[PDB]
């Protein structure tokens, strides 16, 4: 009661090959659903179409979500990681919950009184067996804020199950979170928890300096021929023939290659200048969307592909990018100066542009009378010989995602970026233990529905150790570093304004340093 | 005062030949009879026939009753016990009372 | 000649983490192709289209095929495996052939 449970550690430590980023924050937990598990469906949320239909449950539990890069790295630390390392991956995590206070608010006569209840507890358990629906990795809100000065409130845990419209099917499951071994904590008690990440590939935080279709020696020809000429060129009567040429420094497009660009699933190309777009509502009609059990879902951000070709910054794939929102930006139909559209153009070297055909394939058998026809390949699954890069990471974006427990998954790297994990950091769930108001003086079999209004607060630390892969570039000229532009501004970037509101002006990725292909 | 007395264990463990079902709950105890032992009879409850006649005492004490199968088994655990076993019987019990608060 | 070669084992054993399903059966083997290897083709089977065309050989040999789940599991054993386990895979196999009689 009169002794702190922990201290405030919120700094990074660089040990050459690794970096340990600690981050403490203050949280607040209200009582959700008034301590009840309520069944929710698309009909309770005000009904919807069949594509938006759902069936799940709300629970009285809140959960901690530190699955974003800005909860761990400061804008400076991120820049020191982005400009010097070629890859990075997390090694171990260490979550701690302390300095717990369970305040009891009693609203009597318009006058609000908040007093601490020293004997009240909170339950907090971590599902280490992944027996509960994993909700993190869906890019939801409620993360430790990016700025350490502010306090956040803990999001409410709710899960979904199978549905047939707004109804439940036979296999729909109901999970009671009270059926797990929680750990009651009064003020004075603390919660410590450690976790060590499985072996996941380093995140390639570099761009390639060579294009996958220009990996030859521009001074030498090949010893391999290709159909160069099919028709004797002129006379007056040019006829059918067969001429073969050797690929050379002038026919780089016709040369023979060993590899192919990564897979594709074509996207619609919209312009940031609305005057260049067709005047129709194609936000849903012209979108690329997978079909699953009769209902359509937006492929967004979809698999990994370049945003635009050379010199076309104005164009972005309709769904193929991560769009973050500037500070304070609303929720609905916000305009384009209220969001920050990421630019995945550094992978145009290996991955095909999201808004263009993958290739062209012959669709018939040319003959004396039939001539050579060809089609455009919009969707192209992997093939032996393909090579591609994964989506970037974004200091504001997600860190990991749980690889779904299926018996088949190809290249389980999350489409939103990050590290795909089969055993991701577990979900730390926490709620305020109910404290009933004065019960009747005569026995009533009915469950007590009157409770003492309370909420808890306290601090939370999260230490993560990251393994780095230092850059050993033997390049001669200088590289492209991330730098704060030297020009004078009204307010510093990644700093608080004159009202104390912290804001991240732009989305920072990792691909700055270059490397050969 | 500033330290919990116990934790929340409410799950079953299956060890092949036995199953241990734990179940934690939160209770509330009011003051009964205003701390008095009162003599009760069928006449105090508003009289009755001779078949419903009685004579007993009310006490200020409450009592814990976990004598029902649903206090221990969840509908799923009960189904896993009902579909696979031919018989079952209880072996040992372990009651615990903690995190006590006496509000005024 | 006057002594059996083996016994009839045809039951399953559940050891918690694994199940051993034994299954004995009686077979009969006739003489195929009259002891000859004959070349067969779609034309010998009465000709066909190009999609059904083939070329292979018939042999005088028979072969044992226990590649079906019902050769090992009984409808009850299969239900006891289907309702309680999340996955299963085979670990080892043990084939035995006995009590041979060559009737003429
Ligand atoms: C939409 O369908 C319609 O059009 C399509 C094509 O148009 S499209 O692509 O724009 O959609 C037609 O489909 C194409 O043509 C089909 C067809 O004509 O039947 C068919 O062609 C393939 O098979 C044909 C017959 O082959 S056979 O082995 O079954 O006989 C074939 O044409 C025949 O060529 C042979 C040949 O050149 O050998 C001819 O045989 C003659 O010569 C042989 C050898 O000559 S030699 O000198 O003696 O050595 C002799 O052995 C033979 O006795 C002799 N026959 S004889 O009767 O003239 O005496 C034969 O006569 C020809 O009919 C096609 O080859 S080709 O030579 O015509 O180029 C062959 N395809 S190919 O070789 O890859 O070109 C296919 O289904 C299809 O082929 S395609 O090239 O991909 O287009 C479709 O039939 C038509 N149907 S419709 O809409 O209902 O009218």
């Amino acid at each position: 009661v009169g002794n702190s449970s922990g201290n405030w550690h919120c700094d990074s430590t660089w040990m050459g090959d690794r970096v340990i980023t600690t981050s403490t924050r203050t949280w607040a937990l209200p009582t959700y659903n008034n301590h009840l598990y309520k069944q929710i469906s698309n009909s309770t949320s005000g009904g919807s179409s069949n594509d938006n239909a759902y069936f799940g449950y709300s629970t009285p539990w809140g959960y901690f979500d530190f699955n974003r890069f800005h909860c761990h790295f400061s804008p400076r630390d991120w820049q020191r990681l982005i400009n010097n390392n070629w890859g990075f991956r997390p090694k171990r995590l260490s979550f701690k919950l302390f300095n717990i206070q369970v305040k009891e608010v009693t609203q009597n006569e318009g006058t609000k009184t908040i007093a601490n209840n020293l004997t009240s507890t909170i339950q907090v358990f971590t599902d280490s067996e992944y027996q509960l629906p994993y909700v993190l990795g869906s890019a939801h809100q409620g993360c430790l804020p990016p700025f350490p000065a502010d306090v956040f409130m803990i999001p409410q845990y709710g899960y979904l199950t199978l549905n047939n419209g707004s109804q439940a099917v036979g296999r729909s499951s109901f999970y009671c979170l009270e059926y797990f071994p929680s750990q009651m904590l009064r003020t004075g008690n603390n919660f410590q928890f450690t976790y060590t990440f499985e072996d996941v590939p380093f995140h390639s935080s570099y761009a390639h300096s060579q294009s996958l279709d220009r990996l030859m020696n521009p001074l030498i020809d090949q010893y391999l021929y290709y159909l160069s000429r099919t028709q004797t060129t002129g006379g007056t009567t040019n006829t059918q023939t067969l001429g073969f040429s050797q690929g050379g420094p002038n026919t780089m497009a016709n040369q023979a290659k060993n590899w192919l660009p990564g897979p594709c699933y074509r996207q619609q190309r919209v312009s940031k200048t609305s005057a260049d777009n067709n005047n129709s509502e194609y936000s849903w009609t012209g979108a690329t969307k997978y079909h699953l059990n009769g209902r359509d879902s937006l492929v967004n951000p979809g698999p990994a592909m370049a945003s635009h070709k050379d010199d076309e910054e104005k164009f972005f794939p309709q769904s193929g990018v991560l769009i973050f929102g500037k500070q304070g930006s609303e929720k609905t139909n916000v305009d384009i100066e209220k969001v920050m559209i990421t630019d995945e153009e550094e992978i145009r070297t290996t991955n095909p542009v999201a808004t263009e055909q993958y290739g062209s394939v012959s669709t018939n058998l040319q003959r004396g009378n039939r001539q050579a026809a060809t089609a455009d390949v919009n969707t192209q699954g992997v093939l032996p010989g393909m090579v591609w890069q994964d989506r970037d990471v974004y200091l504001q974006g997600p860190i990991w995602a749980k690889i779904p427990h299926t018996d088949g998954h190809f290249h389980p790297s999350p489409l939103m970026g990050g590290f795909g994990l089969k055993h991701p950091p577990p979900q730390i769930l926490i709620k305020n233990t109910p404290v009933p108001a004065d019960p009747p003086t005569t026995f009533n079999q009915s469950k007590l529905n009157s409770f003492i209004t309370q909420y808890s607060t306290g601090q939370v630390s999260v230490e993560i150790e990251w393994e780095l892969q230092k850059e050993n570039s033997k390049r001669w000229n200088p590289e492209i570093q991330y730098t704060s532009n030297y020009y004078k501004s009204t307010s510093v970037d990644f700093a608080v304004n004159t009202e104390g509101v912290y804001s991240e002006p732009r989305p920072i990725g990792t691909r700055y340093l270059t490397r050969n292909l």
